[PDB]
């Protein structure tokens, strides 16, 4: 009959995807049908929704490993099959990314790090330290989603903070690090660029950000590969380069993401479901997505690429990668991003750093 797929990549990305999608089709006999919830409101978590009531697609594709915790606690994610992923075929931090309590439940496809996407015709030569930022900050502009934790804790990490303690490969729920000391430290930082430096207002976050940015009047921004596409559209002449160091000489350490793509425990064609994801990630998917909008392939063979070891954008992932933290997945991390919103009480100055600090973990712990 069909086969449903919901992705939350668009763009070029999603044109891939349907391509893919009807290649497979075309030997399967099963429609596929792929639809494009990358603009839903609910978010991420909207899967979770909708497979609760038995309304979910069969297949995702496209979603940050991060929220899969929560998809397989409540069991609306089917385990991968034996064999369907060889973990040499990724770094270790990739397929760790995908197993909740151990158990592997979907497949990586692409691996993100957040790093600074500047106007070459504002700033020709990026910025590495904090007083080369400052003053190229001054110079041409800098925003970015600022109140969100996502991007901000490159701050927060370079400062010594942690969400949760990673002792053993294990996250400890428990032992929380955005109220220590350092953590206060990056969260004054954050004020800082507000009250300080100047370079944004309370207002300010990644919408506005990036409108600027398409429009050439600020000459840095915090991103990823999902504004390639945007980007080259605005016709912006612009490079990739990693986070600066900071203030205190260390280096920012943005989350690593690792994009998946699953199976509904619900589907009534796992088998076949399974092989389409198979095909939506292959080598030559990978290097699909890449061509199209620079995301970085989950699998070290495609990573390996010419294309890609000569990318800008894999330039700056791999000078990240080795201080990149990955995202907690566990159920826990949900009640992080729903709270992270006193973030914009600090930045405002509404609340100190170290008042915001204290609120922000016992707002998590609720
Ligand atoms: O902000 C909370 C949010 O943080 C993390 O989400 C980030 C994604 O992991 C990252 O890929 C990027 O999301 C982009 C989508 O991938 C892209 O297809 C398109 O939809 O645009 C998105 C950005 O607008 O950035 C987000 C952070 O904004 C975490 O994974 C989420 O679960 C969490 O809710």
């Amino acid at each position: 009959q069909t086969i449903t797929v919901w992705s939350w990549q668009t763009g070029p990305e999603l044109q891939d995807v349907k391509q893919i999608a009807a290649q497979w089709a075309k030997a399967h006999g099963d429609k596929v049908i792929v639809v494009d919830q990358s603009s839903n409101p609910k978010g991420f978590q909207f899967y979770a929704t909708a497979a609760r009531t038995g309304k979910g697609p069969d297949v995702v594709f496209g979603m940050p490993h991060d929220n899969n915790g929560v998809f397989a606690e409540e069991g609306l994610m089917a385990p991968v099959p034996s064999g369907v992923l060889n973990t040499g075929l990724y770094a270790p931090n990739t397929i760790d990314a995908i197993k909740v309590n151990g158990t592997m439940y979907s497949v990586p496809v692409s691996v993100q790090v957040a790093a600074i996407y500047y106007n070459k015709k504002l700033v020709p030569q990026p910025p590495q330290t904090w007083a080369e930022f400052v003053k190229d900050a001054n110079a041409h502009g800098f925003m970015y989603d600022q109140a969100n934790l996502y991007f901000d804790y490159a701050i927060i990490g370079g400062y010594g903070g942690y969400v949760f303690k990673d002792n053993n490969g294990t996250l400890d729920p428990n032992n929380i690090g955005l109220d220590t000391p350092g953590a206060v430290q990056a969260y004054t930082l954050m004020r800082d660029m507000v009250s300080k430096y100047h370079w944004m207002t309370p207002s300010t976050n990644g919408s506005i950000a990036k409108a600027e940015f398409l429009a050439g009047k600020i000459g840095m921004y915090v991103s990823g590969p999902w504004d390639t596409a945007d980007i080259e559209k605005a016709k912006i002449d612009f490079g990739v380069t990693p986070w600066p160091t900071l203030p205190n000489g260390k280096h920012a350490t943005p989350f690593l993401g690792v994009i998946t793509a699953f199976v509904n425990k619900e589907s009534k064609t796992q088998a076949a479901d399974w092989s389409l994801v198979q095909a939506l990630t292959s080598a030559q998917a990978q290097q699909m997505y890449f061509r199209d909008s620079q995301q970085i392939p989950a699998l070290l063979s495609v990573q390996r690429s010419s294309a890609v070891q000569s990318s800008p954008t894999f330039k700056a992932f791999v000078e990240q990668l080795r201080y990149a933290v990955p995202m907690p997945n566990i159920p826990q991390m949900q009640a992080v991003w729903q709270a992270m919103s006193i973030l914009q009480n600090i930045i405002a100055g509404k609340v100190s750093p170290e008042q915001g600090a204290k609120d922000f973990v016992q707002n998590i712990q609720k």
